[PDB]
């Protein structure tokens, strides 16, 4: 069973690496390489791909990147198997990708064999989870907020935080007190499992909802 | 041409794989070692007759650091070594600080796949990559402040930022508060939003 593979990453050095690590796998065929999400979504309908190995952070205004792009691929190419290869190791981001029920997550900070092992497992209709992914996924699992989703109010505050506004600007913009905005903000944070402001913005750069 | 022994360092093994692939074409290149943190790199440099280092900017290593600290350490202890920095960092202040250290090349991970071969060829001729990027920046902060800001913005807590510089919690906190006021932000959140809009 040959597997036709599409690779997507905004760093061409990584694309070369992915091919370099896949050259030893005889049953893998690379039918396309893309560096932004517009080019990827445009070429998906014309290649007959079985698997996508995709990055999370990439350019592309039309279809975006991150969780948004992956959801989009799931809806419109449901038979396509997805493995995410990402440097974005924020537990909240990775738990969000795991929620999408794709065929694997691999970290660029992980082991050199993690990607070929993910593909090997997929050939056997199985899921490979590296330890490096498992560890920080258990942090969010254990804490116990994985089930909960954002309210419209919470989403509203965070969407403006995602365009770089401060708590005092959002209060004025939504016509709410600082106390209310902060309470809404911290409640949203507890749900997403992000413990500080840098973690929150990094989460917000990978989801646009 | 003259044969070059090359050492590669990056905390992402996929990138290390990619660099080998980019250089496998070049007859005169020989890769003599691959390292994923600055401690393994520095420990091994004297044992391998390295001529060129292709190094990442952000990598683990508390002992010799990363970034500017590492490059300075390498310049001082290995003056016969040529250094090419290969990085995803696209902050003008950081890059200008790296380019102040007189390295022999810079390649951005966003740039073309041929840039690395091309930077190697320029090392024989005695760099275009530094110039082009300097002009890209042309068309405020200190190197010590820049590095504190990098570490913070990359995801590292203030605690973690102490050990990579052997500066205390107070000294990194003070340079941060200085750099924040020096840039025009008064807030951690405003600090990341600034970094976005200054990006190359
Ligand atoms: F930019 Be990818 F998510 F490593
Ligand atoms: F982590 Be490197 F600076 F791309
Ligand atoms: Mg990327
Ligand atoms: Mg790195």
């Amino acid at each position: 069973n040959n597997m036709n593979v599409i690779i997507a990453d905004d760093h061409p050095i990584v694309l070369f690496g992915i091919r370099k690590s896949l050259e030893q796998i005889e049953w893998v065929n690379v039918v396309g390489e893309f560096e932004d999400s517009t080019a990827l979504i445009n070429n998906l309908p014309k290649l007959d791909a079985h698997v996508l190995i995709t990055d999370l952070s990439m350019p592309g205004d039309k279809y975006g990147d991150g969780i948004t792009l992956i959801k989009y691929i799931k809806r419109h190419f449901p038979s396509l198997s997805i493995i995410v290869l990402t440097m974005n190791n924020n537990p909240a981001i990775l738990s969000a990708v795991l929620d999408l029920d794709i065929e694997g997550i691999v970290l660029k900070q992980g082991a050199p064999t993690d990607l070929p092992k993910a593909l090997a497992a997929l050939q056997k209709g199985k899921k490979f989870t590296p330890e490096s992914v498992s560890r920080l996924l258990e942090k969010i699992s254990a804490g116990g907020y994985g089930d909960k989703r954002l309210s419209p109010k919470e989403s509203e505050v965070l969407r403006l935080f995602a365009e770089g506004f401060l708590v005092t600007e959002i209060a004025k913009k939504l016509n709410r007190s600082i106390k209310t905005i902060s309470s809404q903000k911290k409640s949203a944070m507890m749900k997403l499992g992000v413990e500080n402001d840098i973690a929150l913005l990094n989460y917000l750069s990978s989801v646009t909802l």
